[PDB]
């Protein structure tokens, strides 16, 4: 099952985010307001996954970018170039087998801790621009080979963070979509993004039993609207 997130426009890259969660997830009763909701991800078989279409980085180019996402958990197990026909999967997702294209199995795992390594990059004080996009696209698209380079993981930290940790969370939804008008500011993540992301599986097994403020760690929600405006979706675990 292929999704695209379209970059063209801040509307069309939330509205394509919003397409994917509707697709793969169930809103949880007690956390809506009008069409907003935390949704919880629709139990799948292990090993299921779907792909996301990058598009839109050029306000028709750049277009052979995908990424493959295992649904259950939003991590990504690898990217593919559609115009070599190539998987590049993580050497922890060998259960993820997508028909049709060449998988290569790389050595390099599919962790932050290993990603920012080998990038030389942390994730607090990241910076990701539509230019940076276009970037990290090209990086991704020039890498050949078994083991991740410094310019390839730089490329997925960027890409995984407006993809999949978008999808999880509202907050960085709304905190990148900026760079995509036509002021084309710079999105910096912060620390307390990646603490979110660092805390989305307690987060996920906290949030179904809430009724009616909540705290998760160094993430404190004083109430319902504080919830919407910082998660979308979370795992299926309770
Ligand atoms: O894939 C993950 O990261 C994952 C799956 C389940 C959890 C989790 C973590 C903490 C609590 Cl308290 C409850 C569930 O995390
Ligand atoms: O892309 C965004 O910025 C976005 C889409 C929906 C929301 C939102 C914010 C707060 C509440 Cl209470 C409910 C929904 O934000
Ligand atoms: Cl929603
Ligand atoms: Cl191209
Ligand atoms: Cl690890
Ligand atoms: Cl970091
Ligand atoms: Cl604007």
């Amino acid at each position: 099952r292929e999704f695209t997130i379209d970059f063209s426009t801040q509307q069309s890259y939330v509205s394509s985010l919003n397409s994917i969660r509707t697709e793969i997830s169930t809103p949880l009763e007690h956390i809506s307001q009008g069409t907003t909701s935390v949704s919880v991800i629709n139990h799948t078989p292990p090993g299921s996954y779907f792909a996301v279409d990058i598009r839109g980085l050029d306000v028709a180019r750049f277009d052979h970018l995908r990424l493959i996402i295992e649904q259950n958990n939003l991590y990504v197990a690898g990217f593919v170039n559609t115009a070599t026909n190539t998987f590049y999967r993580f050497s922890d997702f060998t259960h993820i087998s997508v028909p049709g294209v060449t998988t290569v199995s790389m050595t390099t795992d599919s962790s932050y801790t290993t990603l920012q390594r080998v990038a030389a990059l942390e994730r607090s004080g990241m910076q990701i621009s539509r230019h940076s996009l276009v970037s990290s696209y090209l990086a991704l698209m020039e890498f050949s080979g078994n083991t991740m380079t410094r310019d390839a993981s730089r490329a997925v930290l960027r890409f995984v963070t407006v993809t999949a940790e978008a999808l999880r969370f509202r907050q960085i939804q709304r905190e990148f979509r900026q760079a995509l008008s036509e002021t084309a500011p710079v999105y910096t993540m912060t620390p307390g993004d990646v603490d979110l992301t660092l805390n989305w599986g307690r987060i996920s097994n906290v949030l179904p039993e809430y009724r009616g403020g909540v705290r998760v760690g160094r993430i404190s929600f004083n109430n319902i609207s504080a919830i919407l405006g910082t998660v979308a979706v979370i795992l299926n675990c309770h």
